[PDB]
């Protein structure tokens, strides 16, 4: 589950949008007459109408995540 | 679950948006009759209309996240 | 599940989009009459109308993810 | 599921779109009357009406992910 | 399971789409009356109406994954 | 399961695209009265309406997959 | 449109209604961008959940009614 | 149009109903960018869920209704 | 048009109904774009989920009804 | 146009229903970049999911009715 | 058109009935780009599920009805 | 076009029906890029899916009817 990352050293750019009435869902766990019932959420969760990601990471990074469901 | 990152040393960009009447969700856990009922979330959740990320980590950057469900 | 990543070292671009009523979901557990339900999440879920990655990961970067269910 | 990259070093694009209508959907768990009921996602979900990726990964970059069901 | 890659060093492109009423799904389980029931996913899903990948991995990268399902 | 790849170092294009109504599915498990149910995906599920690749991996790059089933 | 009724002379009744979440509605006229936009209503117009109408009119009665629309 | 009616002269009933969730729209009239719109009711405009009528008319009655759309 | 009735003179009756999720609709009118647009209605518009008439009109009863469209 | 009638004079019943899920429609115009649109209703319009009528007119009744378009 | 009728005068009964999903349409008039566009109904429109009539028109009844589309 | 009736004077019925998803049209207009379009119904469009008539007409009863399309 490590993760690691490095980085050593040593023009137009356009987006455009138009929408009419836009219904967007993430995650979702609909139920009726459940004994038991769990949500567990552990990565990223982007929604939305325009998600736009511009000239991200130039430099250097790194995510780890770890999540996990036990039951016994 | 260790993350790590190192960086060492040694033009217009146009983003326009346009919209009319946008419902956005996000994680949701929609239930009826439910002896029991756990939400359990960890990492990001980014919801909305125009989510726009310019030019983010230039330099150097690290995210790390753990989460866990544990039932017996 | 380990990662890793290095580097070292030593013009328009145009999206447009035009758009009327768009329904997006993501990730969904629909049930009726269920004695147990679990939902578990541990990547990037990414929804939207317009979904636009522009130049991303010019540098260096990294992701490692490991999620996990256990029912004994 | 260790996975590694490495680098070391030493005009115009257009897209448009024109859409109307679009429901698009993504992983689904639908079910009535069940005793049990369990998803687990592990990876990236792009859902979208314009998922579009341009000049991504110019660097380095690495990802590595582990799902895993275990049911005794 | 372990994935490696490298890189060492020493004009108009044009995409068009006009669409009306596109439905898209992705991975669904439907069911009834089911004594269980479980949905695993470990890959990239990506649904959409215009996906569109333009001048990927111009440098290095590297996917790995490894998804598994017991049950006993 | 290993893949490795590497790379050392020492005009128009066009699309385009018309469509009216198209209706597409990805994985689906359509069931009734089953005593058990189980859908396990490990690679990529690329669905769309227009699904376009355009000058991609022009430098290095590598994916490895292993997903399996085990049931006893 | 002249109406006439007359009229000369010389044991359990049981209903029973039970409703979760009733939505009703009427006349309508629902418009956007219109240079002239008229309603005109000249009768009973009964909504309801339960409209129930029990040993009405047992011994005379007479109803009438004249609307009329007229645009030059 | 011209109505008329007479009349001269000289045990358990049982109704049940259960519902959920019961939408009921009545007359309507949807429209975008219309240069002239109308709607004209002249009669009887009876919606509901339980729209029960029991024993009616059990003496004389009499209805009469003349509506009428001119345009000229 | 004229319409006209007389009449002179000289045990468990059971009804039930259980219902889940019903939509009903009635006269409707749905344009966009319409230079001109008209409802006109001049009769009885019983909508509903139940709709019971049970022994109605045992003594007399008339009814009469002229609508008209007239356009020049 | 004209309608009359006359009378003159000198044990279990049931019904039972169940549904699950019933969507119901009435008279409907449907259309799009229309330069002129009417309706015109002149009758009974009964919709519904249990639509039951029991022993009505035992005594005497009659209806008339007269629609109709015009057109220059 | 005229229409007349007379009377002079000188055990069990079971329905049941159980469904699921059950869609029902009555008249309609569907079109694209249409430059005129007309729906005159003058008739008994009975639509439904379980559209039941028991025991009518017992005694004496009449119906008269006269419709007519006229273009010039 | 005239009708007329009259009349003069001086045991277990069982329906049973199950069903699982019946779809019911009726008179139906569907069309595209039409420069004129007409419907005109003037008799009885009974529409279900258990569509039963028990017992009906015991006494006296008469229907008259006449529509007619005329276009010049």
């Amino acid at each position: 589950v490590v993760a690691a990352a490095e980085k050593t050293k040593q023009g137009v750019l356009y987006v455009g949008s138009k929408t009419k009435e836009g219904v967007v869902h993430g995650v979702a766990t609909v139920a009726e007459k459940t004994k038991e019932q769990v949500t567990n959420v552990g990565g990223a969760v982007v929604t939305g109408v325009t998600a736009v990601a511009q000239k991200t990471v130039e430099g250097a990074g790194s995510i780890a995540a770890a999540t996990g469901f036990v039951k016994k």
